[PDB]
């Protein structure tokens, strides 16, 4: 059996994407492989390992670079994780090394090809994520209470949110809570100032992913305003615990919720998301209403949730592992 090797840049056990990732999927392909999990390749454990999946092209760029110079044409997958496909590998020759030295490139969801320079794009294999389902809960009408989950970076451009709560404001009847870590200099500032002044938005800081998910299943809407994604994972949270999404119009997004998804807005505009949730709250009522935009945006989530099935990305891996090792 192959002895696979996942490189992850994340800390051990940190509490985001890429950790979440390479555990994930050290755990699916364990039935047919040896897998670790390493931040840096080679170590002791190197000789035995005869596939290797790495996570950001320009993050791993230097164990990939050593895997590549190790086991020229033979083993390697790079996996595009967001901030490589949309920003770095434009310009950064450390994340376009990567992608000429790869024998297949992973991107998390059907567009991210796209992204790549067409002579990638051959190579180019699309493994949706996966995540354990929620029961969708019944819900109250008596205030819509959204939630978006994201460690606070300028890429997850928090700003669109903080300034849709501005706007809403003097609304008693929406509630905007808002989970992740300070992160990115200035924009905790920014959190904690609104949550000051504006009593419907609460940044709770960063929250245990067990929590995080129980609070995603509990809220009527999630949002999500990235600037990019690889594909995201609190997306895939939301809609398998039956909770639908506004999202910002970008391809990481557009990529997970569908070409003719109802609940997008422009990446960037406050106002729009604002008025989404105005149109959320206005059709929120009893179990003899009917139609209101909640409903449309959970019956197409619906249609999306078996995209992130374990067993399908499981079975999507065993191919990837298959053409790396055949
Ligand atoms: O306070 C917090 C903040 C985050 N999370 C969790 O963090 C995880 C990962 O978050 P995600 O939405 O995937 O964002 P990133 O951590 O930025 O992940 C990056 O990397 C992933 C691949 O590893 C891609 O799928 C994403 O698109 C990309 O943004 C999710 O399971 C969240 O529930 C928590 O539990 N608590």
């Amino acid at each position: 059996n192959p002895s696979l090797v996942i490189v992850s840049p994340a800390l051990p056990g940190a509490n985001n994407g890429n950790w979440r990732t390479a555990q994930r999927w050290k755990a699916l392909l364990s039935p047919v492989c040896s897998a670790r999990v390493v931040q840096q390749w080679p170590d002791a454990d190197a000789s035995a390992d005869t596939v290797m999946l790495a996570l950001h092209a320009r993050r791993s760029a230097e164990s990939i670079a050593h895997w590549a110079h190790a086991h020229p044409g033979r083993g390697l997958g790079v996996v595009l994780t967001g901030t490589d496909l949309y920003q770095d590998i434009g310009s950064d020759p450390q994340a376009q090394r990567s992608l000429q030295l790869a024998q297949r490139l992973v991107v998390l969801q059907a567009l991210g090809a796209e992204a790549l320079p067409p002579e990638c794009r051959a190579k180019a294999r699309v493994v949706y994520q996966s995540t354990s389902a929620r029961a969708e809960l019944p819900k109250s009408a008596r205030q819509l209470r959204a939630v978006m989950v994201g460690h606070l970076r300028q890429v997850k451009s928090p700003q669109t949110l903080f300034d849709a709560a501005r706007l809403l404001c003097g609304r008693e009847d929406i509630r905007i809570d808002h989970i992740g870590d300070a992160g990115d200099a200035g924009l905790g500032e920014l959190a904690r100032a609104l949550a000051s002044d504006c009593p419907g938005y609460r940044w709770l800081g960063a929250l245990p992913h067990a929590q995080t998910r129980q609070r995603i299943q509990r809220a009527h809407v999630l949002v999500h305003t990235s600037a990019l994604e690889g594909g995201a994972h609190v997306i895939m949270e939301a809609v398998r615990s039956g909770t639908p999404v506004l999202a910002s119009r970008v391809p990481g997004n557009v990529g997970m919720l569908g070409n003719d998804y109802a609940g997008y807005f422009p990446h960037g505009d406050a106002a729009a998301l604002a008025a989404l949730l105005e149109a959320c709250r206005a059709g929120q009522g009893s179990k003899d209403r009917a139609a209101g935009l909640l409903d449309s945006l959970r019956t197409q989530c619906a249609l999306r949730a078996p995209l992130f099935d374990p067993r399908a990305e499981q079975a999507a891996l065993f191919q990837l592992l298959n053409e790396l090792q055949p």
